[PDB]
């Protein structure tokens, strides 16, 4: 099936029947245990939501394409409140060239190591067969309300042999998601007075995509396959007024409807695959080079994450990420039947960011050990990793899987991530699964870097009103999490009923600090001798909830599917505030009718529970008025169909959000001077939207 405890498959056929506008987050987020959330609780860049597994935040969600990491978002400045002005890393592969998506949550994902603390999303592409095939896929949606941005998408694939031992596969995508109108949130905004009167919290940023991938497979012997692939992708946005704090200036307005960030992503990969008697082998080299070109922003207080009109123009941040991986897999025959996997991994992240490191110390006064001007643009970390998984058959139908991962991070030091995964047949229809693993999170190159320096005159300083600096800290420990999960599943004649409890005990979550470690010397007026905070390790945090799935065959042609997320707890145990903001629950419900041999029909309902904002502001003081606002439970219904015209041509058509339930970003979560908070009202939910699709394939 598509749902075991801790794991979900999305198939090409699923993607086809619930087409995404553009980004895959749309369909990935409907898996149990998965939300579409910001990383922390500020609501900053709140229309830029990314995949979150079990409320661990999206920085703890590792995105792979065919087993190879995507790290491109690590090229976007990481801000004071743990958000990047990034659309995430699930929009690099076009929907219609995906074979399947694998989502691995909690203890079963730790084995993947750095940044799999929430879990892994592996986006798997269609490959060549024994013959040549190819496809041409087009999708086009049509919002009821014009304010909301429509999406258009055209991709092709082409795959097959060249020789007896030479296979290839190529695809290309062109797509565009129009931005929401600059004024979509007008009349819904938080109360804005004085200087900030007239300001608006923005709708969804638009994106233009260009994706080209080529792969050559070379199986130069019976037991030896060698793969070369290159990826060229380009996302340029369509700006619609978004700023960190929802303030505006003149440069912002000048740029409405213009490209203000472009990401170029280049991937080259060498992969050798072995199969012989003793067992299996895999090793790969990926070089990911990301260029993040965007308009200079300020790094101080209310000027953090607005276009800086004193330093107008684009800079380019450059991420060179290098990944090499080796695994062999061994069948073994002993007192217990088993399979042993042995592996090394090596990664290098070089970040050149010529803008992030430029906050100067004149106003707050200077910081011993930090040069106020011409600090290095450069950050880097290498992790070396060794691991062995043992997949032990005790008695047929029962598997015990212990694995040890050891990682050497060249700054933070040594990590030991042990794991144990049990699956037990209690019956031929019932399976119990238990798992406890310690997953691993390396500090990001922003958190780690003593040259990375933000400033506030007070409004963003914890436990005071005075000026303060926030500073990078190479003294940081890595974040570790003991992800526990206990689950049970009945599966028989496509009847599936399962429920999982998960608890992740979260140690040394990295976060803007609560106590000054120091005070600077000198600078201007009341702002002089500002307090110094660094990126700190929070001792303890907890997430806890329930994943459920229930699939009933109503009739032979008719299938009723349901996935449930219920979030019990999400607590920073130091401040007692929430980590993420997620709906209390999420129920996704599909009815799938095979109405003919040729016609298939789909009704879907998604129910979102209550959403509560953070209780405390940047000061650590309790928020008041509209900063407390919660979002009521709501549902989104949709109908669709796919009418097969020939083995060569299929048409799709449907309506997302049938009953036109809409939500509007009112701003960030808390109040600032002149800008009331918006609590949980931090994102735009789009209204009724018609769509059509056409897929031609040999
Ligand atoms: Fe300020």
């Amino acid at each position: 099936t598509k749902q075991a405890p801790g794991v979900s498959i999305i198939t090409a056929e699923d993607i086809a029947k619930r087409p995404p506008s553009n980004d895959l987050s749309q369909i990935i987020r409907t898996m149990p245990g998965v939300n579409l959330t910001g990383n922390s609780s500020s609501g900053q860049r709140g229309n830029n939501r990314q995949i979150d597994i079990r409320g661990m935040g999206p920085e703890n969600t590792l995105i792979l394409v065919d087993g190879k990491p995507v790290s491109s978002r690590n090229s976007v400045r990481y801000g004071w409140r743990g958000e990047r002005d990034s659309r995430g890393d699930t929009n690099w592969v076009p929907a219609d060239q995906v074979e399947r998506i694998e989502v691995i949550r909690g203890p079963a994902a730790a084995r993947y190591g750095n940044g799999a603390a929430g879990g892994v999303v592996n986006i798997i592409t269609k490959q060549a067969g024994a013959e040549t095939h190819g496809n041409l896929s087009v999708y086009s949606n049509f919002p009821q309300h014009k304010a909301e941005g429509a999406s258009e998408r055209m991709s092709f694939g082409l795959n097959g042999p060249l020789t007896e031992n030479l296979s290839y596969r190529v695809y290309g995508n062109i797509a565009k998601t129009d931005s929401d109108d600059w004024d979509i949130n007008a009349g819904h905004e938080s109360n804005r007075t004085g200087k900030q009167a007239g300001t608006l919290p923005a709708g969804r940023e638009g994106v233009r995509n260009k994706d080209i991938d080529g792969l050559l497979s070379w199986r130069l012997t019976p037991e030896q396959t060698l793969e070369f692939e290159a990826g060229f992708s380009r996302q340029g946005n369509i700006y619609t007024g978004d700023t960190q704090n929802t303030n505006s200036n003149n440069y912002v307005k000048q740029m409405l409807g213009h490209e203000t960030n472009r990401m170029y992503r280049e991937t080259y990969s060498v992969t050798h695959r072995g199969e012989w008697d003793f067992g299996s082998s895999l090793a790969y080299l990926q070089y990911e080079k990301t260029r993040n070109s965007r308009i200079n922003e300020g790094l101080a207080g209310g000027t953090e994450g607005i276009f800086d009109p004193n330093n107008a123009g684009f800079y380019t941040a450059t991420l060179r990420d290098l990944t090499a991986h080796g695994e062999v897999n061994l069948p073994l025959h002993l007192g217990y039947e088993q399979t042993l996997t042995l592996g090394s991994e090596w990664t290098e992240q070089k970040l050149d960011d010529p803008s992030s490191n430029t906050q100067n110390t004149e106003e707050g006064g200077s910081i011993p050990g930090l040069a106020g001007k011409n600090r290095s643009s450069s950050s880097s970390a290498r992790i070396f990793s060794l691991f062995a998984e043992d997949n032990i058959e005790l008695m047929p139908g029962t598997m015990l899987t212990p694995g040890l991962r050891w990682d050497h991070h060249d700054i933070v030091g040594d990590n030991w991530s042990p794991s144990l995964n049990l699956s037990h047949a209690l019956t031929e229809r019932v399976t119990l699964k238990a798992g406890i693993a310690r997953a691993y999170k390396a500090p990001n190159l922003y958190q780690l870097n003593p040259d990375y320096l933000l400033y506030s005159r007070g409004q963003g300083c914890y436990g005071q009103s005075t000026s303060c600096y926030l500073r990078g800290n190479d003294g940081l420990k890595a974040e570790t999490s003991v992800n526990k999960e206990l689950g049970i599943e009945y599966s028989h004649d496509g009847l599936v009923a399962g429920l999982t409890y998960f608890r992740n005990d979260y140690k040394n979550k990295i976060e803007s600090g609560l106590s000054p470690v120091d005070h600077a010397s000198g600078g201007k007026g009341d702002y002089a001798n500002a307090a110094i905070y660094q990126w700190e390790n929070v001792p303890k945090a907890v997430v806890e909830g329930l994943e459920g799935t229930l699939t009933l065959p109503l009739a032979d042609g008719l299938k009723w599917s349901n996935n449930l997320t219920y979030m019990l707890q999400s607590k920073n145990k130091e401040t007692g505030d929430v980590l993420s903001v997620t709906p209390r629950y999420t129920l996704n419900s599909m009815l799938d009718w095979q109405a003919t041999d040729d016609l298939s029909l789909q009704a879907t309902v998604t129910w979102y529970g209550k959403q509560k904002p953070k209780k405390y502001d940047y000061h650590g003081d309790r928020v008041t008025g509209s900063a407390n606002d919660q979002l009521s439970p709501y549902a989104i219904a949709g109908l669709g169909g796919t009418y097969r015209l020939s083995k060569n041509l299929s048409l799709g058509a449907g309506v997302d959000n049938l009953f036109d339930k809409r939500l509007f970003r009112a701003g960030n979560a808390q109040g600032v001077v002149g800008i009331d908070g918006a609590g949980a009202a931090t994102y735009n939910e789009p209204g009724r939207t018609f769509y059509t699709s056409l897929t031609a394939s040999f």
